[PDB]
């Protein structure tokens, strides 16, 4: 049951002006797709206070990875859903190389050791079974929303409940300008994770999805059990589980899309005019 909004002044939209008119702001499932200047975030504060939300965040950090920690933690107490109850989740190989950070008050961190997996195929395989298979009724217990992003990444500015949806993928700050015949999907009809050249909404990348638990665990099951079937017939897709996961956002759409001022890589490539906010990018 939601409770009413409080009062509030803010500017009224105005239905004969777009808030952008340079980019696609709906797909045409009826996802938002989330820039700058499209929301509202005192609404969205309000809407997602009221339901006491907590949101989960999961990062692995193995091997030299776990030197990304420190920035990763830092910045993300700054950044990330700041207000909001949050719980960290990191899977590491080294718990005792986890670094000392302070939290503010309602966040939480969990250090959780990962696992054994001496082949390369269950560590390709490892983030999405850890999160289907392994942690599933804890995830379901302990918070809302689940939110998967990559460790070599540092958060510039804010990221908060406009991403929190059912069901989210980000769109690739490399290709959100290509056709979908340039997508590097998986194209060997072998491999579960094929996508034929007409095919395809958009390019998402591994780095950046999310949604209620329930979407989550759902999505990274059917990816995990999609590369157990590509491990036995000999393929692995060519980009490992984000080529698995482009194939599920195909075939269950999103319920939001997150622009790329959600995954971006300066020293790659710049700062566009089309991004007005550079929230969460790559450490050089």
């Amino acid at each position: 049951f939601m409770v009413s909004l409080p009062r509030m002044v803010y500017p009224q939209p105005k239905v004969l002006t777009p808030c952008r008119k340079d980019v696609l702001v709906v797909t045409p499932w009826l996802a938002p797709i989330v820039w700058e200047g499209t929301f509202n975030i005192d609404i969205l504060n309000e809407q997602f206070r009221l339901q006491n939300t907590t949101i989960g965040l999961t990062v692995f950090a193995i091997k030299k990875y776990v030197a990304f920690l420190k920035l990763f933690l830092e910045t993300a107490e700054k950044h990330f859903m700041v207000g909001h109850r949050v719980h960290y989740y990191v899977f590491t190989d080294q718990p005792a190389a986890v670094p000392r950070v302070t939290l503010g008050t309602g966040r939480q961190l969990s250090v959780l050791e990962v696992r054994a997996y001496k082949r390369w195929q269950d560590v390709s395989m490892r983030r999405m079974e850890m999160i289907s298979d392994f942690c599933e009724r804890r995830f379901l217990s302990e918070v809302d929303y689940l939110v998967c992003v990559d460790v070599d990444m540092e958060f510039r500015d804010h990221v908060g409940v406009e991403i929190l949806t059912p069901l989210f993928g980000t769109l690739h700050p490399g290709f959100y300008g290509s056709s979908r015949e340039a997508f590097t999907y998986e194209r060997r009809p072998q491999s579960q994770a094929y996508i034929p050249k007409d095919e395809g909404d958009f390019y998402y990348m591994g780095a950046f999805f999310g949604g209620s638990v329930q979407e989550v665990q759902r999505l990274t099951r059917a990816c995990h059990q999609a590369m157990m079937v590509d491990q036995a017939n000999g393929i692995e897709a060519v980009w490992h589980d984000e080529s698995h996961l482009n194939k599920y956002l195909l075939r269950h759409k999103p319920t939001k899309v997150l622009s790329p001022e959600y995954l971006w890589d300066q020293q790659l490539l710049g700062w566009p005019a089309v991004l007005r906010k550079l929230r969460f990018t790559a450490v050089p």
